[PDB]
């Protein structure tokens, strides 16, 4: 139908600006301390810890499948990334330093995002 492709065009639109939101997060970890899943050969018992591991990377897979259908769903995966690691690790690690500092700075790029998301429709 008509409306099917509307729909799909939508979804598309969404998706560019997603990636234009992702590119603008994965920025602000210069470190590249998110941008791929922590490893189970180098940390084996972290699914005992973390239950929905998330990364950059997988992010990106989803985001490249349309498989993000509003902002929220996207929003979810990126505090996944944000929370896992501020439990995983302690307070005095560059890894929960990183955390809080992706968290602080990606707060202003999805504000926005979140207004734009709303007036594009």
């Amino acid at each position: 139908s008509m409306e099917q492709v509307a729909m799909e065009l939508r979804l598309t639109e969404l998706t560019r600006l997603l990636r234009s939101v992702l590119d603008q997060l994965q920025d602000k970890d210069p470190a590249r301390i998110f941008a791929q899943p922590v490893s189970l050969k180098e940390v084996p018992d972290y699914l005992d810890h973390i239950k929905h591991p998330m990364d950059f990377a997988t992010m990106r897979k989803r985001l490249e499948a349309q498989g993000y259908k509003n902002l929220h769903e996207f929003e979810e995966d990126f505090d996944l990334i944000i929370d896992n690691c501020m439990k995983y690790n302690a307070r005095d690690t560059v890894f929960y330093r990183a955390a809080v500092r992706l968290r602080d700075q990606g707060g202003v790029v999805l504000r926005q995002a979140r207004r734009e998301v709303d007036s594009i429709g």
